[PDB]
């Protein structure tokens, strides 16, 4: 089924149907006018801070457990994974923008929706990222509350309950904790065959809308364009 959109919600009614029952909803109308929907875009990042080392994971596939992490300017990552064909697969690395390029932080907002948590102020923690069509993050569960904003492209996302957490086959990886095995867009049914009875949620989310995913939900996303992505995390 699909996942709900809502216009500008009250904070009560945001934290009393979803946040406190944990049901993912998308919140539209809040981050439209960030400043940033309407400046970011490769051609400003890289006048910003172009010659900035960032950090860089490279695998094969986005589905493989092989990862090294290396280091290349902005304008080096857009050039081998953006504007031209890569030989292999990157992503940016923690997806922290915001530490080598501190000045994009003047262009968006933190949705009030975050400060109905017990942790507010410093405890949010705040990422940003680009990348090419096609980028995939595997299915996972996620330990905080995470509010996930597209800035630029669409972004294909499966969201499943904690509930059905046996038939997501986890296993922790050398990346990250708590991940599925099960190729989400082309599942083995035969190695995984409790996966085709699993309930899920999905949508595309498009610039300017924000998706509440709640704290354990899992979540698999793939980029359908070039993407900017902001996501907060809280407690």
């Amino acid at each position: 089924s699909t996942v709900p959109r809502l216009h500008r919600p009250s904070l009560q009614h945001f934290r009393e149907q979803f946040l406190v029952p944990g049901r993912p909803v998308i919140l539209k109308g809040v981050a439209d006018h960030w400043p940033a929907m309407q400046k970011w875009s490769l051609e400003y990042i890289q006048e910003i801070a172009g010659a900035r080392t960032v950090p860089v994971e490279v695998g094969s596939r986005y589905t493989d457990e092989e990862w090294s992490q290396t280091l290349m300017t902005v304008n080096e990552f857009i050039s081998k994974y953006i504007v031209n064909e890569p030989r292999d697969v990157g992503y940016l690395a923690q997806h922290q923008l915001f530490d080598q390029i501190p000045e994009l932080k003047q262009d968006i907002s933190i949705p009030d929706y975050a400060s109905l948590g017990d942790g507010e102020e410093e405890e949010i923690t705040i990422n940003a990222w680009f990348g090419p069509q096609g980028t995939i993050s595997p299915l996972h569960q996620d330990p905080q509350q995470n509010f996930l904003v597209q800035v630029m492209g669409r972004k294909y996302i499966r969201l499943y309950s904690p509930q059905e957490s046996g038939a997501l086959y986890p296993h922790d990886t050398h990346l990250l904790h708590n991940t599925s095995q099960v190729d989400v867009e082309n599942p083995d049914l035969e190695k995984f065959p409790k996966f085709a009875k699993a309930p899920f949620l999905s949508a595309i989310l498009s610039p300017g809308e924000i998706l509440f995913i709640p704290v354990k939900y899992w979540h698999y996303v793939r980029a359908l364009d070039l993407s900017f992505s902001v996501s907060f995390w809280w407690s």
